[PDB]
């Protein structure tokens, strides 16, 4: 029995930006006050774990990235009645207090407690629970998955089906952003055209969410053709690279479309696809998700006049989904509604993370994830 | 009668931007094909007709300015079924064609007629109604209303009340403008917060559209104090000055929102303005509606981490009213529902237009509007 007891095993430690991911042995404590410590079973690597690495997204270092996973309880702190020991759950790296403004809405899962602002990289008692040669190391959102173990607070976790798939590890992130950026987000109506730019986990993942709201037409924009069998199988109507063109993507765009697409996900955090995705809407009613991260300073070059005659700009984190939803969407992925483990194309070991960064820049693939 | 001949009236005509309009005595010509020449009983001066004057919003000179009015038939040319000589209308200055793809969708009210993006300054057949000292006077967006008469497309123009009031000409431009943006664009929330921005004519009447949507509190922000009175009178809960604050306007309204507001309408077309209304609202969920037109080559320097959130930025022409919906607006007024000519702060007369340019730079007032 483990309960009560620090435990050692294998994680991947970033002791710093711009440097492979390192193996090491570490040390995980027992869970406190309102906290669950879980086995992970797998893991995704999301391009925002990528991000924090080349320091797009800010972090403080030494730091366990991961955010996206599925896994086990293995015990729980004093307080805790949300979980118990056995039970599958996934880690929220957005968690869900559910008393703040956002929480008590019904129009925002941004909950307060979340870690994305203040980035303290500790626990609520702003102390680690990971050690590693003597030194206490940070955590990710609040989560940590690039670890055998991690422990999160008691707010920031879903309980789930038993029998869920290993896969369900893309519903902690990668997809429920995508999927829920056009259930949830864009709101895609049926009949609806669409535009999805960046054909990654997260891209991947809005091809089927437009798809499961009824798009007639779901155009996927990427640099990589070597993809575009792929996100055709998965719902897109035709695929686009905007290498191939002289004149603007989104001209091209709203050639083909009488004028633009009702809706546009961008799926890539780069500020030119940005633009390319709002402008390639309909100017009278088209709606743009940007859900990608661009480096802290960069700006969009936004003219008003794009927005004047009817166009809507939006961003949101996780899909909009709340930690509450998490379930459903599981239950969704086992009676085939959705077929999430579609997106993995590689299955890998915790040693071999490191390859998994280096897929994120090849031109093949959609996701990567670890079976521990 | 003058039905089939050409009318010999007066009119306000800017020959060249920068200068005060001259008053001119101008030769209308008769209505042509599917064409409806009104006599029109009062228009208002709208910041847009002063933008125009000072080159922020591209025209060509010499123009007739003025798209804010209410009217009586004279005559109609050919083919036209939707008016007869007598009815009383509004001048559309957003068509409604009803064929195009803006048209059919009834989340769009951006008639692909329109000459807003063209800026031909002429009617359907390329040439122009208006003459005076000789030459070919343009229009401005299908309408010209500071003049006694002016000919509009029959696509352009709404029957209302034969006994409507002559204050009715506010709901041609300004009042539909503000009062929209709340309830059709921000779609405002019984029990939400809003923030106005710019306490101008549209301002105004977006402080009563989120009254009339039913929000719980609505800060009126603006630079001339003289003006917080008849804000709170006609539905504003209180009334912030950026001036009185050494921090950012956003930062003192988060502070007193609980972290902004549900929603917030700029309504005074500066850039500084529109970014300081999208960083007031709450950023989990907040909506900013952007109704004002900077100067052309300005930009918005938008960071995406501002909607990542869950924010939306968007924008409308016109309340996202269509022309079909103007007559009950009109109704709605007649009924006391909404109280139009409360935003009436001057009545002038033609030869005074003039007064009502400057006093869109004293500080105080509302609307100006000219009877004829
Ligand atoms: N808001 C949220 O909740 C949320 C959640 C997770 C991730 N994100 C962000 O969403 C983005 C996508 O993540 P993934 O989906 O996890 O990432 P990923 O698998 O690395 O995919 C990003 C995709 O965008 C395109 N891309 C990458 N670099 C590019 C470049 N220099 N120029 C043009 N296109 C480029 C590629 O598409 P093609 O091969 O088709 O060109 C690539 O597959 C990341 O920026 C991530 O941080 C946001
Ligand atoms: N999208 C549409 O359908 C539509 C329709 C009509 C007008 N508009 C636009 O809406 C805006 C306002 O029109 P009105 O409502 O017709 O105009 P207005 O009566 O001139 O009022 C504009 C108001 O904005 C503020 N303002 C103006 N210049 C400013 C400056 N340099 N710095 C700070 N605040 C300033 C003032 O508010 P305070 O005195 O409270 O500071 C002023 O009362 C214009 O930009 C116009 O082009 C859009
Ligand atoms: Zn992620
Ligand atoms: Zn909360
Ligand atoms: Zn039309
Ligand atoms: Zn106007």
């Amino acid at each position: 029995c483990t309960a009560g007891k620090d435990i050692t095993c294998k994680a991947a430690v970033a002791w710093e930006p711009h440097k492979p991911l390192s193996l090491e042995t570490i040390t995980v404590a027992p869970p406190k006050a309102h906290e669950v410590r879980i086995k992970i079973l797998a893991s995704g690597i999301c391009g925002s774990d990528s991000s924090v690495l080349k320091e797009i997204i800010p972090s403080k270092f030494p730091v366990i990235l991961g955010h996206e996973a599925v896994g086990v309880v293995e015990s729980i702190g004093a307080g805790v009645t949300c979980v118990k020991p056995g039970d599958k759950v996934i880690p929220l790296f957005v968690p869900q207090c559910g008393s703040c403004r956002a929480c008590k809405s019904s129009n925002s899962n941004f909950c307060e407690k979340n870690d994305m602002g203040a980035k303290t990289g500790l626990m609520a008692d702003m102390t680690s629970r990971f050690t590693c040669r003597g030194k206490p190391i940070y955590n990710l959102m609040g989560t940590s998955t690039f670890t055998e173990y991690t422990v999160v607070a008691d707010i920031a976790v879903a309980k789930i089906d038993p029998k869920a798939p290993l896969e369900s590890c893309l519903i902690g992130c990668g997809f429920a952003t995508g999927y829920g950026a056009a259930v949830n987000t864009a709101k895609v109506t049926p009949g609806s055209t669409c535009a999805v730019f960046g054909l990654g986990g997260v891209g991947f993942s809005a091809i089927v969410g437009c798809k499961a709201a009824g798009a007639s037409r779901i155009i996927g924009v990427g640099t990589h053709k070597d993809k575009f069998p792929k996100a055709i199988e998965l719902g897109a109507t035709e695929c686009l690279n905007p290498k191939d063109y002289d004149k603007p993507i989104y001209e091209v765009i709203c050639e083909k479309t009488n004028g633009g697409v009702d809706y546009a996900v961008e799926c890539a955090g780069r500020i030119e696809t940005m633009m390319n995705a709002l402008q390639s809407t309909y100017c009278g009613s088209g709606v743009t998700v940007v859900l990608g991260l661009a480096s802290p300073n960069e700006r969009l070059p936004l003219d008003p006049l794009l927005l004047l005659t009817g166009r809507s700009l939006k961003g949101s984190v996780f899909g909009g989904f709340k930690g509450e939803e998490v379930s459903r969407l599981v239950d969704d992925y086992m009676k085939k509604k959705i077929n999430v483990n579609f997106l993995v194309s590689t299955k890998l070991t915790l040693d071999q993370i490191n390859k998994a960064f280096e897929l994120l820049s090849s031109g093949q693939g959609v996701r990567s994830i670890m079976i521990y």
